[PDB]
């Protein structure tokens, strides 16, 4: 008397298999692939993780089926890259969110490392956590983006103008890229992705404008799927800011969210500016969602992420053949038990595909590679691309660019 979980299109999740005669078990059919997300039951069909606790009266009739938002094939690509892109780069767990820009369905949700809800013995109480909605890191570079829309929209810069690079000190602290440039544009300051660029921003604008445009791109919000143990993130109320800490906000210091928060953001911007919630569920169309930016100067910006997986950008290496894409990379230095910076890292990458008319929100979190690159650009851009190059070709999205 138990109801099956399913994905957008009918492929079983969680099943009630016969086992005995009359009495019946749960078989979960893609294992470790969706494990975080599903969750499981214990031997009294009782939910305790996932999808499988959090509809836990749905599914006994308080009986009837669950179909998610998700996309096993989709699902499982991801996976396959995420967890294999872990390994690979030796690092503590990794996490992918991939978003739908038209209706804010979840259409993946992977972690690695995972476990196997079909014989879940000896795993502990983490890796059981599921990262995407519980791991809260600063967010880095990733967003630049919306410090250059702030600019834009609040007339400190135009979109064709250049910028004075040249690294200077505030207060104490200095400000630095990671290579040395006199002067860049807008288009350049994403692309090299400039510290200097984005922070020369943030002094000519109140500290209460990228703490509006965040917000208004869902950071520090709750994301309300309703699963276990997720966090919304921690958000700066300050009431007076610093001329450091103002700065430091334009690349992601001071902050921290969750990487389904992050993915929430970019299904933002690939909507241009159109703010839909998000859902783990098969959702009736439409969503009409809340305008929170001006279309013209979100896509203004969506078209300065494309020069990012561009030679030159810092996420060359997402590139895929015959589309266009709009990323941003970013890295983050992980903070330590006692509250300072370690030498441990976030790579990031996120972006929007296709750019001509976006369709899919990808986010990639690596936490903590140790295998000889450290920053986005080189450990999560080539994950972009191949999970992206395989969402866009399993989902026959026609190609965009000649290439
Ligand atoms: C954006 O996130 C931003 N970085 C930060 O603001 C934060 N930390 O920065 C770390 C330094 O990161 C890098 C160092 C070196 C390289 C690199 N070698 N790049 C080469 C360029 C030419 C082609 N080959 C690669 C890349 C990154 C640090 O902690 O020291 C930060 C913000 S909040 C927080 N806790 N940390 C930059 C530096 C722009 N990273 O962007 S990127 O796209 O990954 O390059």
């Amino acid at each position: 008397s138990r109801g099956m979980i399913t994905d957008r299109s009918g492929r079983p999740l969680a099943v009630s298999v016969p086992v005995g005669g009359g009495e019946s078990r749960r078989y979960y059919p893609s294992g470790e692939v969706t494990a975080h997300l599903i969750g499981f039951t214990n031997v009294d069909s009782q939910g305790i993780e996932g999808v499988e606790k959090s509809f836990d009266k749905w599914l006994t009739g308080q009986a009837h089926n669950l179909a998610l938002s998700i996309d096993e094939r989709l699902q499982a690509l991801v996976y396959r890259e995420l967890n294999n892109a872990v390994a690979f780069n030796k690092a503590e767990s990794g996490s992918a969110v991939l978003v739908d820009v038209n209706t804010g369905e979840v259409l993946a949700m992977a972690n690695s490392p995972s476990y196997n809800p079909n014989n879940l013995s000896g795993t502990p109480k983490e890796a059981m956590r599921n990262r995407t909605i519980t791991d809260v890191f600063e967010p880095g570079s990733t967003v630049k983006p919306m410090v250059v829309m702030t600019a834009l929209q609040r007339g400190v810069v135009r979109e064709n103008s250049v910028l004075n690079t040249i690294p200077y000190r505030i207060n104490g602290h200095e400000i630095k890229d990671v290579a040395r440039y006199s002067e860049l544009t807008l288009t350049g300051v994403l692309q090299k992705s400039s510290n200097v660029g984005v922070s020369k921003l943030a002094l000519a604008m109140p500290s209460s404008a990228l703490v509006d445009t965040y917000s208004r791109f869902g950071l520090g919000k709750a994301t309300n799927l309703g699963l276990v143990g997720e966090r919304s993130g921690l958000y700066p109320q300050k009431q007076r800011w610093s001329d450091i800490e103002r700065a430091t906000f334009s690349f992601g210091y001071g902050l921290m969210v969750t990487p389904l928060q992050l993915a929430r953001v970019y299904a933002t911007i690939g909507s241009y500016g159109i703010y839909r919630p998000l859902s783990i569920t098969k959702v009736d169309p439409p969503v009409p969602g809340e305008r929170v930016f001006p279309e013209s100067i979100v896509r203004t910006v969506v078209h300065m992420m494309e020069s990012v997986a561009l030679p030159g950008g810092g996420g060359v290496k997402a590139a895929i053949k015959g589309y266009r894409i709009a990323i941003k990379t970013g890295t983050a230095k992980k903070v330590g038990p006692d509250g300072r910076y370690i030498n441990k890292y976030i790579a990031y990458t996120a972006g929007v595909a296709p750019a001509s008319q976006p369709r899919f929100a990808l986010v990639v979190v690596i936490n903590d590679p140790q295998a000889g690159k450290y920053y986005g650009g080189a450990v999560s851009a080539p994950v972009f691309g191949a999970i992206m190059g395989g969402v866009l070709r399993t989902m026959n999205i026609e190609p965009d660019a000649l290439t």
